[PDB]
């Protein structure tokens, strides 16, 4: 059990081409273990932006409208603590049946745009049934993700699916997070999408990985193995990206910068990793 | 605007028969849902030989999901019967000219602008704007998607499966209400107008099941859009609304088993029914509220 | 060096009824192919009623077609049977290469090198390099896809169709024979080893039936294998060879009609048959020539 | 009516080889009754040993090569190449050749192929054009559909893409169009195959890919890019799509710096000539 601080930022311009609207996701989350000290947004030029959540409440979308002809800088700050927890996951050997599980958990458990966790049931159970332990059994998914996808930037696009890269064997984050998620559901392991900043992340970016509930806990697990899982600060969990896109765009507009930083204010920060070893999770609550 | 209002009194009943082969839990979805709009005099839900169950929603509270667990080499039956009072609105369209900006969308209409499992919108633009495009009028719009899929699209029982998306339908041109309605709401959304599935029991549906469909989010209403035409649009009891079929299937199964047996049934107590269908020459959406 | 067979007898038959819905042309590919290796003692083609047949073959003369058109609402019964000799080659696969010469390759090998309808060889390269890749001669290579798909693909009756290809059982994982042949060869194919669809009648198959596996070319021969594991490879009687089932349907039909009844039968004449299966540790191939 | 007319084609490529590679190129002209080869010259810079085969059907001349590693090199085609068309009447084509009377070497087309999955749009096709009664109009149809519906977009595309993504990409290059016309045809069981070739007047300069039906005992010429005139392509060959009609096929690890290709007509009363609804004839090389 731990308690991290970091200062983030991120800021993306945007070159409009004709009328358009933009819904994005860039706010750190509030939560029970993760408390914003400070933020702040600045648009330039100022222009008009509505906070709003879905009723799931699990991201801050922020929305604007943008003319044609026009450019404009979105540039967000802020000081966050998080907290976390590392959970012996030595007695996991049964999920929590399903009768059992809060209402909230249950929509974890169905497949999604991006996690087609219903045409993946016999290839999961063939590759990773075998595996008693539930902890185990999420990690093996993300060792095989990580021995046998390729991380390539440029390989896939916003279309890509678990399902596509299961045999096209390339892509990045988003699409290693998509892939654990599916593969997670299609053992009856509810799972979802988490997206954030990431401390150590080389180059420097928004990331994407997952999250199994695993004996009651939401536990973090991201097999690209690009960050360390106590470097993570979240800014939306969701079914998959349709619900957690950096930047939703209606009309004609692309970005023509964008950083993304996230630093530890803490003097001694010691990484956490998994290992095939170690039947510990590490959970954000 | 103008719109006539319509209340509508029904009889429900659904029953289902499981094979269990496996330890097995059952998340099913047969309950008429509680809205402003809709009401439930009555229901009981008898499970023979008698199982704990359990209802809950999802935070959204779109649909009301019960939960039961089987042993292994178990039969089991489910029974549910209600009477259930309904309302709608008949709305001119004639003025719907443009979506509702999305800036000034509720935050909770936003969520049917996005792809999701069987609706694969983000695949379909090019298709959806060359067929549909140059449509002026939002309705007309619609109307026109969902007269395309009626005239396109083959109606046939076992055509398809659990799997089968909007993305499949559109090239395979056969299905079943799930999948005509899956494609209407992708297309919708292909187009940036808001869309979600609608689960229900139908009032002289033949032969008797439960029935999908579609709403469209048309000048600030839900509109109602089914392009089997199998069903009288007023006939309609709500069970559910969700993105698509994976937030509303009749019954989700952890484990092993298989159906044996439906029976569903809507029955009309009004003093007179007069059935309610689209014309391409009516601008008038139906809208349950 | 390779071991030689004696020549090795059979008795092969087939049958089949069609119930035919509008008037209808059937392409069958039933007859046992006669080659250098392969004859034909004596055959037998019956229809029921008499209905004009015309045997053809393809330029590449690797299948025996023969067709016949029925006139709609009718019924019709095909009954083929033939006494035929097979010979094989054990061949030594000790000094296998580390890859296969593409240049020096006969040109009629080449094509076999490439995508098909039901071998999209071109969409799985990564994934066969990554599963595969680090095998270092081509037989032990083919011989471990072999293994893999056995491994990892469950035999399954009715959980494929026609449209079904090597792509869809990658992930899918389960088929039926004509499922696990696409599939090694998709795999052998984006590994840059030619492969080939082999179908036959095949003894002590249980439940008897056609069946279908693949032939790798390596060190100049074609090698049979057959990831089901269901059949001695040295009890089979080849009908055709072809890039995949596409070139070597047992029927094609144009129009509407059904089978109503198959039956499919091969018996070894030989006193003393003896069944031939691979072991991972034995390097040697089999090859019908 | 028959037409003939002189071409000078010509291709030029360079690779540069990382590992050793097997290269199989397909840039020759085609010897057929039709098209005659008056001269052709090859020359691959520096030299290396070269072989030219065909498969058994010999509807194309492939030239096969091996590379070392970290070398590059050149090759370079070029040829004076004579061809005939015909202009044949389509007015009774009514129905297609009954499948029972199809010479043996015709019914491969028939059947899916890799980029052509015709078994998965036979519902489609036949909603879509089964009512058309010409033969002809109906493979017209479906080409003037494919000209109205599918967006030409370079690079849009890739060599993984088939007739069945087209279908609901609607956006594609030539060997999109040729397969998802030829996916169509078969679809509705009307013969089809690939044609690539030299194009004439095709801007900018490239080989180009399109289609020829089948009908009433004539491969008909089809396009449904509509980017040349159908009487300004050479032949350099025809298959089931192009799985058996790469440009280059590379077995190894080499990539492409520059391609250049020419046609050039010899003929300086060229009329370049296109299919109009109402005319009921098509065009065959043969």
């Amino acid at each position: 059990s731990n308690a991290m601080k970091f200062k983030i930022h991120s800021d993306i311009t945007y070159q409009v081409m004709s009328p358009t609207t933009f819904i994005f996701n860039v706010h750190a989350l509030r939560t029970e273990s993760q408390h914003i000290l400070d933020e702040s947004l600045i648009v330039t030029p100022p222009i008009e932006i509505e906070e709003f959540s879905y009723n799931s409440g699990t991201s801050r979308f922020v929305r604007l409208k943008a003319t044609e002809n026009t450019t404009f800088s979105m540039s967000y700050t802020a000081t966050v603590d998080t907290q976390y927890k590392v959970i012996d996951q030595r007695q996991e050997l049964e999920t929590v049946p399903v009768v059992d599980l809060d209402g909230d958990i249950i929509p974890f458990l169905f497949p999604s745009r991006y996690c087609q966790s219903d045409k993946l049931q016999k290839l999961a159970y063939k590759e990773f049934g075998k595996i008693e332990n539930v902890y185990s059994k999420v990690l093996a998914i993300t060792d095989w993700i990580y021995n046998n996808v390729e991380y390539i930037s440029g390989s896939t696009n916003s279309q890509t699916s678990a399902f596509d890269t299961i045999t096209e064997r390339a892509g990045v984050c988003r699409d290693f997070a998509h892939l654990g998620i599916a593969l997670c559901r299609a053992l009856s392991i509810p799972a979802r999408y988490f997206t954030g900043y990431a401390f150590k992340l080389n180059p420097p970016d928004f990331h994407a990985c997952f999250e199994a509930y695993i004996g009651g806990n939401w536990i973090i697990f991201d097999a690209t193995r690009l960050v360390p899982l106590n470097g993570l600060v979240k800014i939306a969990t969701g079914r998959d990206a349709a619900d957690a896109a950096v930047a939703s765009i209606f009309g004609n507009a692309s970005s023509t910068n964008m950083h993304v930083e996230c630093a530890s204010l803490d003097t001694d920060f010691t990484p956490f990793w998994y290992d095939k070893n170690s039947l510990k999770g590490l959970s954000f609550q």
